[PDB]
DNA sequence: GACTGGTATTGGG
DNA sequence: CCCAATACCAGTC
């Protein structure tokens, strides 16, 4: 197999530079303004300038405006970003019908049948970079390998405005030498569990008892990591079928008052039914994020489809149940639907 | 902040 | 009860 992964460079900030040539040269910081007080929220994307002056994704807007107050700070236009994103995906379709969109700024292409080797893979990568820059004035980073995981790591190594091949020999090396924390799907918490079991590199998963690994990180991760380590991972490039669909929103003020919370819950439900489109769910869970950012949820599965009306009615009973059983103020509220009708 | 997927824990016909 | 249903834990972007 030959896989080509495309990752748009510092996407949201870059798109603002397109829509406003002026931002040329300026550090640019796109934020999620949560609306709870002035500058409440976090940084979504920071361009290269902002980064070298110590600004990065996921830090508070205020903590960022300390570290460098000089930068230009903008708000999300998810919809505008989505239009650009969607168009770029359509351009990628031109190069391969076997596409997997992983997020608003990332996609895999299976080009096993569109090229013969990595020399030609690299060349097509350049065509893609040219074509996207030409149509959308957005640079991307392209990673190329024998599977999805190593294609993604290639791009991580080559960011920004890059292109990289990890060949069969570099795969073997990385299996032994790549910090396992840098493998997609492995976060700080898993890395720390892995490290205490003596597992710092992919290859290490081959010298521990499976049951111990599975017992510590669950079966899916253990198998995932082992199949990579044996150089046998080969999941097809295919857009994944969602098992749940939902929405969760931050409230402007923390609360336990149903009549304050409902508007948010009901909007979240309505937008969830727009996303559901034609799928009818049989399960609903109401999810509350408390004022200390703990996550509580209550749910119910029905023996039949749930209409939006039923969702409204049932959501309220589930929110009441949460309010009965946890005394904290609620900060975010939302819902998750699942168990769709075949 | 806003999502979803996986799974240890749990309770009801 | 013990397995489908929970209500968490976790990673990503
Ligand atoms: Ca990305
Ligand atoms: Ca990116
Ligand atoms: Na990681």
């Amino acid at each position: 197999m030959i896989v080509l992964f495309v990752d748009f460079d510092y996407f949201y900030a870059q798109v603002e530079e397109v829509l406003n040539p002026s931002l040329k040269g300026k550090p640019v910081v796109v934020c999620v303004f949560s609306g709870r007080f002035e500058d409440s929220g976090a940084v979504a994307t920071a361009n290269y300038e902002a980064r070298k002056f110590g600004v990065k994704a996921g830090i508070p807007i205020v903590e960022a405006k300390k570290i460098l107050p000089n930068a230009v700070y903008l708000p999300m236009r998810k919809e505008v970003y989505q239009q650009v994103s969607s168009r770029i995906m359509n351009l990628l379709r031109e190069y391969s019908e076997k596409i997997e969109i992983a997020s608003i700024d990332e996609a895999y292409l299976d080009i096993s049948d569109k090229v013969r080797d990595y020399r030609e893979a690299y060349n097509l990568g350049l065509e893609i970079k040219n074509k996207i820059l030409e149509k959308e004035k957005i640079t991307v980073t392209v990673g190329i390998s024998k599977n999805k995981v190593f294609a993604k790591i290639a791009a991580d190594m080559a960011k920004p405005n890059g292109i990289k091949v990890i060949d069969d020999e570099e795969v073997k090396r990385l299996i032994r030498e790549l910090d396992i924390a840098d493998v997609p799907g492995i976060g700080n918490i898993t890395a720390e569990k892995l490290k205490k079991l003596g597992i710092n590199k992919l290859v290490d998963t081959l010298s521990i008892e499976f049951d111990k690994l599975k017992g510590m990180i669950g079966e899916a991760k253990a198998k995932y990591l082992i199949s990579l380590a044996r150089d046998e991972y080969n999941e097809p490039i295919r857009t994944r079928v969602r098992k749940s669909i939902g929405r969760i929103v931050t409230m402007k003020r923390n609360s336990r008052n149903l009549e304050e919370i409902k508007p948010y819950l009901f909007r979240a439900i309505e937008e969830s039914y727009y996303k559901l489109d034609k799928r009818i769910p049989k399960a609903i869970h109401v999810v509350a994020v408390t004022e200390d950012l703990d996550i509580v949820s209550r749910g119910r599965t029905f023996p039949h489809g749930i209409s939006k009306e039923t969702a409204y009615s049932e959501s309220v009973k589930l929110l009441q149940k949460i309010l009965e059983e946890d005394e904290r103020k609620i900060r975010r509220i939302g819902v998750r639907f699942s168990k769709f009708i075949e």
